[PDB]
């Protein structure tokens, strides 16, 4: 199986004047290649997919190809969607366009059933020969993808390679690789990155790596050799952050954060998602200011 | 403030060959209205907004406009969206086409915060002029509107007349009434919809009312003239239908029992969402068989 591992970035996706700051984004991707990151997620939850357009989140996916060539980093391109239709429609984008491999959240809202989520992903996994990354968050979704629907879907489908978990359930983690151990479970809680990776899950997609890539980086790494004290270290120095990011709803504090380090313009999100209250506010200033940030 | 309040019902969109069943639509809506209902909902969760295209959401809500023409009963039409500029889209275009008010489900997914639900549904109002309904539904959303912000978007936005609620939450019926009485609370959640009229909630927007709207209107009318002893005896005897169609998620049970009536010519749905488990078809077969369906 071809598989997309490592230390991967959920990026952020800044606005200027309301639209996509299309230099500022490529720019952003080129500080996390230079940071060590291993692959960038363009368009997911922390990239604002739902406020996006439909040609916003191709440009978006195209910046990133565009901005990884020449270098080992791979691009999972951000292709969920509660609509078959439409996430097969953006799983064929991102193959034609150059894309290394496709995340795709499991369907928000309208809750489908088991059989439903297997078929699917099954039509989504049919329709490109490229990896596709499956993307279990309950808590946003509605909806949970049941680690025999996982298993059935890695066993069945030559391109299903693994699944982003962001369900606080190390449990779960457990009965994942117990059962099928040569799936590449990736972490999509950066608390518990660690954990996670120690269990023999084989990388992250991050939220803090957009603001502390060089520090996501060494702790995948460090872990996917084993140096478990090394990981630990980091994991346990990056949880106050890695909790003030999420304070209020991802991406809203990392936004702040970005703009807070100088790492983006202006702060600006698109409606339903806002700027954070003035204590939380602070509260992500406090916490920053106990890391190193790197800058461009 | 204008209002559209009493016996509702979020319709199905029925498919033939994949496309939306125009004439089935029509058909399904006339068989509504001659069974006392009072307003009809096109295209919400029931009506699997999350596939249609956005297209398809305007010709459905178009398509209600007509066949309500020249009848007492409403158009509540469905416009709600994770992305506010969105949902202002869709708010428009049912006001510039005839309907007498929109339904706008809370945010799905990327889950914004109380300012953030604010300003979202602050845009919406104040984009047209015809009443607007909020909807709750935190299960499918991941996000719940509280009654404070309920309360601030009915008290500071003219248009704001109340609240779908689909929380299973009695305590918060209690509250929203208790500190503001003139809001408009609907019931959204079937087996329920007595206890929430006898707190004062002011209609329903029912599933079960699809396959028998008469006993829905019914229940309703009951409990507005302060019949409490009939409308709970219908909420009652609903119990059991009410239940068991969402033994799978709506509206896979609602389609399921509609086609066993003979009132849908397929049981097709848009992926992710398919037919239910041999098991559940049964199910909903035997219940369906203790109520008395009407036909066309
Ligand atoms: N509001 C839509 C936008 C999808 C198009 C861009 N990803 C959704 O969240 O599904
Ligand atoms: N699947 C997307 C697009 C729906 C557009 C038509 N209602 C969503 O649920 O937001």
């Amino acid at each position: 199986k071809n598989i997309i591992i490592g230390a991967m970035t959920a990026l952020i996706t800044p606005f200027k004047n309301g639209k996509v700051d299309e230099q500022s984004y490529a720019r952003l991707i080129k500080r996390q290649i230079e940071n060590g990151i291993d692959a960038v997620v363009p368009v997911g939850t922390t990239g604002e997919s739902a406020t996006l357009t439909h040609e916003e989140h191709r440009t978006c996916i195209e910046i990133a190809v565009e901005t990884c060539k020449g270098t080992k980093v791979k691009v999972l391109a951000g292709a969920g969607s509660n609509a078959t239709h439409e996430a097969v429609g953006l799983a064929k984008f991102a193959k034609e366009h150059g894309a290394d491999g496709i995340l795709s959240v499991a369907p928000f809202y309208n809750k489908p059933t088991q059989q439903g989520l297997y078929e699917h992903y099954k039509a989504i996994a049919q329709s490109v020969d490229i990896p596709v990354l499956l993307y279990n968050v309950p808590g946003r979704t509605g909806c949970e993808i049941s680690t025999d629907t996982i298993i059935k879907l890695f066993r069945d489908c030559e391109n299903i390679y693994g699944v982003k978990e962001a369900s606080g359930n190390i449990d779960k983690c457990v009965d994942l690789l117990a059962h099928e151990p040569r799936m590449m479970l990736i972490s999509g809680e950066d608390a518990i990155n660690y954990p996670i990776l120690s269990n023999g899950g084989k990388g992250v997609i991050s939220v803090t790596s957009n603001l502390l890539p060089d520090m996501i980086s060494a702790l995948t790494h460090f872990a996917l050799d084993e140096n478990y004290k090394e990981a630990k270290k980091i994991n346990d120095e990056l949880y106050n952050i890695n909790k003030i990011l999420f304070c209020e709803s991802n991406p809203i504090p990392i936004k702040t954060a970005m703009y807070l380090a100088g790492l983006i313009e202006s702060l600006e999100f698109r409606l339903p998602l806002c700027s954070p209250s003035k204590e939380n506010f602070a509260k992500i200033e406090e916490v920053m200011k106990k890391y190193k940030i790197k800058g461009f």
